[PDB]
């Protein structure tokens, strides 16, 4: 199931959301993205598609930048294969 | 309308599963380079687009290095993405 969070993310274009309107994406996990360049949503979205929208790749990537659990890094993950569907 | 037709069917839609070679620049030379540094659908490029945030400079050396793209090709594919990014994004 989903975070209403993801269901907004999902729903419309990200244009130039902040990177913390990701589901999964909290204040700390923020922060540390914003840190490392990473401070949009569409920033992120760049990553997953580089990544060729690779699960196990992106949730790794995440961790490794920011630390997200494993929670955190599904949430995120899912959000972004959802938005794409739609859109892209 | 100075574009060209390949540039406006590209940003006409969502990109979906289209190839690398859809973008406006990318004829079969470039498109056979990028597919085999890995970059073989165009939304692995507007990924790499955006994971530069969008900076024409960087976005254009990135093509150059990695297909030997020269400055009309860059220019093209780099117009292209940010016209489908308005768009779309």
């Amino acid at each position: 199931t989903t975070s209403q969070k993801h269901r907004d993310f999902v729903a419309e274009p990200m244009g130039e959301k902040p990177v913390g309107s990701l589901a999964g994406i909290g204040e700390v996990l923020g922060k540390k993205l914003e840190e490392r360049g990473f401070d949009k949503a569409y920033v992120v979205l760049g990553q997953f598609l580089v990544l060729k929208k690779d699960e196990d790749l992106f949730r790794e990537w995440l961790k490794d930048t920011c630390g997200a659990n494993a929670k955190q890094s599904r949430d995120c993950f899912g959000c972004l294969r959802e938005w794409c569907d739609a859109f892209l």
